[PDB]
């Protein structure tokens, strides 16, 4: 009987309720007025008219191939351009930040406790008549049923731009230092305490890990020889804790920073280059400082590599994901003159939109092989076997599948994507209408725009009755795709906004920061503003092979 | 070895050291270039022909009366002023932070690990020939010779702006909940992880405690009462750990949020006060909002008990210490169109700089007692004896010590003087003079320049030598005061930088938290915007007695 569970206040202001049944919206800062915040002060009404629409700004940015190729070689027009898409998304963000799964209301609570992931939406409060709020039956749809009828995967469907499996495993190992869910407290609390970019996933959480995976000579990590091969060090030696079946023999239990990157080849494979990446980097920082000890020359290598992560990020993978003519560009600069908060919070929201496992193969295709999930995954004796340049040929090959779309999620994996919308439900997320209103985004009006085909579209009626009562982690595996793109509209704009304030909020891209001293020199600085994924592979794997993020 | 030891670059260049005997600065964003970043660039000499010193800002707030009279009363004008004072002192604070004890160079470690205070200026370097680098004697004067000869009280002074006890300890007992140092670890660690104004000295550092301390009905705190007055509940009752000596009987071992405040009973009075204060604010919600259960009532009161914290500790505790004639407002939509960013780290020099021990009596005066500080010490009966409105009137009443000027340290606390230097010198600070230049004030070229007098003088150049060898806190207790003032430039030219980060910097001041609904309605939003020291005491002591920071 909450009188805001039907979500009565609009264009983001918010539901306080005024008595046993009644509510009242405050709309300040908001720029529109009126009981539910629809009616629209004049200069609001102008900003409306004159802004165009995220479809409209994507078709630009993917045509006229001519101009975008003169934008991208006068360096003054490229950073205005860029500076444009880093600000117009700076407010679709709350930060310093605001909700979470126990928390609809601001509390100090919701503030301090760095355990829990933050919310975009709050989440629909218990006392509600329904799961959604006031609208659909009583209790959601049987997921099994979602996961069967539009989820799952009957023929392999390929990304039509071209992704590859460099690009899923660099995606899965990027993302697995921020997202880490604790499972023993619940789905939407985490172990990642740094919130964003900290390279944990070498390094170590805790101080206690760092130094047992470290040499204590010349700012180095441990590590051992193989088939005159660099590789990390064992459980056995060093005494990291890794999750490992018992079946594993000691010679190839694998230590490294994240505990869990031991049970897939494709992880420990990025594991090793990052980590080769690493004591090289100390090699470089040691001639330049024979006055450094290993502290000094550790820290700031570390640094550096925060540095050549984040460049990456937007120069080559986001890229590819944009599709843009439009190069992009890293540069700390644009933002010293706007209004930026460098700092950062990890979205449930952002967690549960990354679960992008339709990438993932029937098969592993490795030289002439073609692996099973059961014969691939905690089977590090494929790693050696093959050596790491052979990896790299046959992953830059080897096609990932579509994310966007529907029905391109591997069998193998069945029990992950129904985890997904069971687990959604339990942290209370409220529907994809209410979540595309958050993002500045028109509501779909029906199941068939959502899908822009009728076969799926007749399914999920008949399952949801109403488009508004639709879900957010199933809409965004089945929604129409742009253009022989990837992925939805939903995913990108919900994404990015995410991801811009975890990668610009980083301090290293603070004033104070963003100098050359901070990384040892113009030698170190020129590191991160050079780096790319084919420099990172080339430097660090024998006979230097060709790679990239799409297919050739 | 380092040859960064002598402290070369100026202007917040940073040193780097590029080989044995060979450094090099960073000057980037400066304003200055060569060598050592001290010639200027062209816009830089503009800026400084026009800036005006500290010294003749501060005669202009304070003469002018019938000029400043009218721009109270025009809140146009009023608002323009303010903004002023917020904004001249922002450029001067590191945010996100950089440096700690451990670390004189950028690192992870230092920025992602919050059990240390920050440092504004770095460490010196372990392998420096001296103390202050190169500077003065293989070690320093000896801490008992300067502490007899400069800082102890021999005649008691009283502070000639009228501060009384109410003002004693509400300054030690509102900095106590983020001053907290980890004496296991080290003076350079803390145990307070908000580093700011969360009022964990109220409800405690963790969620643990504070469940110990909540009565989980209506949103309040747990309390007793004695004969008539509500006071702070047992430990019996509450199971929460405290710290008192072993003869104090189980009915006053009183349980409050910070652990050491049972050993001083003017400490105990501010407990109570906003105890009382708490559940008031709960009662008036309640009235508002009767749909409302325990935690809502709870949140939102410490939420707006937050924000009466912020607002006498502008309008009457800092505008008591600034003498100025001009009325400071506490308004964050003064920020809303400023680059200010919303965060906080605590600093060791922060924490240093507030050692204000001169502030203590003689003796503590009530109704017609004068208590000795081994009779007033861990002695909370006194209180319960004499009772809230008594100690009140009798704290209003009694004038407190001045701080600058030198020799004011009473004999009782001596061990903590000491120490306070002594401490510093463990941490490796620098100069006096390196921390005046780094906030933009004029090196001292004289310890008679210093002082404003002979005798001191010359027995501080017998000791240190050379004026650039002066330490930092016992130059702040020595230095000529502002005319008729308890401070001089130094003190509040570092601290209020430091501090308007800590009170502005609040999660609850930026625009996403400061608006009605986020303190349950317009109701709630009221006790905030019109919080005085005399509106918490009248409401919460009984009979509504008068009070003020100032003796009469
Ligand atoms: C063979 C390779 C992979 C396997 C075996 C796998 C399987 C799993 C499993 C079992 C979970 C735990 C989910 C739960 O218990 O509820 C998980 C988490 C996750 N996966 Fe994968 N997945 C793989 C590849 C990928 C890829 C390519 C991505 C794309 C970036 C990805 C993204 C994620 C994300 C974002 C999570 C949640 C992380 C967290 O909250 O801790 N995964 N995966
Ligand atoms: C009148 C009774 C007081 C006594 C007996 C006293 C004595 C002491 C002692 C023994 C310590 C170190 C041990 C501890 O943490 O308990 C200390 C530290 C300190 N004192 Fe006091 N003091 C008194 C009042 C004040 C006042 C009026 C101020 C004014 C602001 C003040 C400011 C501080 C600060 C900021 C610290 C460092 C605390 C920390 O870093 O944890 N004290 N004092
Ligand atoms: C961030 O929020 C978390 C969720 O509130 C906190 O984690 C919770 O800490 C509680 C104890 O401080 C646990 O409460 C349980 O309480 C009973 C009653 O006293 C105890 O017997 C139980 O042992 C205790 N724990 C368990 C596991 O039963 C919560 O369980 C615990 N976690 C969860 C998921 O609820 C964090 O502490 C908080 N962060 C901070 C800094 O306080
Ligand atoms: C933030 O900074 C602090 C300083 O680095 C850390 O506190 C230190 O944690 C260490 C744990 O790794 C303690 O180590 C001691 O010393 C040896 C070193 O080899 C260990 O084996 C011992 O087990 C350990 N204990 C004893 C009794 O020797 C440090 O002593 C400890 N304290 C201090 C004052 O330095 C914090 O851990 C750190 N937190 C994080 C998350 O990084
Ligand atoms: C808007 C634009 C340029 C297309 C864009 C696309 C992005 C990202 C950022 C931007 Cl600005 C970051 C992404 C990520 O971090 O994975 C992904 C995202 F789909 F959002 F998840 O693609
Ligand atoms: C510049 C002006 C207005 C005089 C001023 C004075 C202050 C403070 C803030 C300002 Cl803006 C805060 C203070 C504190 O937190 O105790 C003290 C300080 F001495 F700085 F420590 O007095
Ligand atoms: C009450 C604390 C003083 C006892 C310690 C002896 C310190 C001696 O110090 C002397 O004190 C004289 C009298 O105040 C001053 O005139 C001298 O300048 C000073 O050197
Ligand atoms: C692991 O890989 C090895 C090496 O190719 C292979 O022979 C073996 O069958 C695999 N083991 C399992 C349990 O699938
Ligand atoms: C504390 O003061 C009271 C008077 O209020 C006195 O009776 C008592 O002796 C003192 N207690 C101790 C433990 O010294
Ligand atoms: C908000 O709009 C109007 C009042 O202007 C009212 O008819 C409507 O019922 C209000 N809110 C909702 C959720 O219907
Ligand atoms: C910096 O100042 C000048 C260079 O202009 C040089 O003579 C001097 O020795 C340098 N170092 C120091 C410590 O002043």
């Amino acid at each position: 009987a909450n009188p805001c569970c039907s979500n009565p206040c609009q264009n983001r202001g918010e539901c306080m309720s005024t008595g046993f049944d009644q509510y009242k919206c405050d709309c300040t800062r908001t720029g529109f007025y009126g009981e539910n915040c629809t009616t629209p002060e004049f200069l609001t009404r102008i900003k409306l008219l004159l802004k165009p629409t995220p479809n409209t700004v994507h078709y630009i940015l993917t045509h006229f191939k001519g101009v975008w190729n003169i934008v991208n070689n006068i360096p003054f027009l490229r950073s205005l351009i860029m500076k444009y898409v880093l600000t117009s998304r700076s407010y679709l963000i709350d930060s310093p930040p605001t909700y979470n799964v126990h928390y609809g209301y601001k509390s100090w609570e919701a503030f301090s406790n760095l355990s829990y992931y933050t919310r975009a939406l709050p989440p629909v409060a218990d006392d509600c008549p329904t799961p959604m709020g006031v609208k659909g039956n009583k209790e959601l749809p049987d997921s099994k049923e979602v996961l069967e009828k539009v989820l799952l995967r009957r023929e392999f469907i390929p990304d039509p731009q071209g992704s590859n499996m460099m690009f899923a495993f660099f995606a899965q190992h990027f993302t697995h230092q921020f997202f880490k869910t604790d499972h023993k407290r619940g789905p939407g609390f985490t172990r990642g305490l740094g919130h964003g970019v900290d390279l944990n996933h070498i390094y170590g959480e805790t101080l206690d890990r760092q130094h047992k995976l470290r040499l204590f000579k010349d700012g180095k990590l441990k590590y051992q020889v193989i088939g005159g091969e660099v590789y990390p060090p064992t459980v056995k030696d060093t005494q990291v804790e890794m999750i490992y079946p018992p079946h594993i023999p000691e010679n190839l239990q694998f230590a490294v920073g994240q505990e869990v990157f031991g049970l897939v080849p494709g992880l420990m494979m990025y594991a090793t280059i990052w980590l080769r990446e690493h004591n090289r980097v100390c090699d470089i920082l040691k001639q330049e400082h024979p006055e450094w000890g290993d502290e000094q020359l550790f820290q700031t290598s570390r640094l550096i590599l925060i540095g050549e992560t984040i460049k990456i990020v937007i120069e080559d993978y986001v890229q590819h994901l944009s599709g843009y003519h439009f190069k992009l560009k890293f540069d700390p600069e644009l933002l010293f003159n706007q209004q930026f908060q460098y700092q950062n919070r990890i979205a449930s929201e952002f967690n549960t939109l990354y679960h992008w496992h339709p990438l993932l193969p029937d098969t592993f295709n490795i030289e002439d092989q073609e692996y099973s999930f059961k014969q691939f995954l905690y089977n590090n004796s494929i790693l050696l076997e093959h050596g790491l340049t052979q990896f790299v040929e046959s992953f830059t090959r080897q096609i990932a599948g579509r994310v966007a779309g529907g029905r391109n999620v591997p069998i193998a994996v069945q029990a992950v994507a129904k985890a997904s919308i069971d687990q959604s439900r339990e942290m209370k997320y409220q529907s994809l209408n209410e979540y595309r209103k958050r993002f500045s985004l028109k509501p779909y009006t029906s199941f068939e725009e959502l899908t822009g085909e009728k076969e799926m579209a007749a399914e999920l009626k008949a399952l949801y009755s109403d488009i508004d009562v639709m879900e957010l982690y199933p809409a965004l595996l089945v929604e129409k795709p742009r253009p022989d793109a990837i992925f939805g509209e939903t995913m990108v704009e919900l994404g990015a906004p995410f991801s811009l304030k975890g990668l610009m909020g980083n301090p290293i891209c603070s004033p104070q920061y963003w100098k050359p001293s901070t990384f040892g020199g113009e030698v170190g600085f020129k590191i991160i503003n050079t780096a790319s994924i084919q420099s990172l592979i080339c430097n660090n794997v024998k006979g230097c092979p060709f790679t990239s993020f799409n297919v050739q």
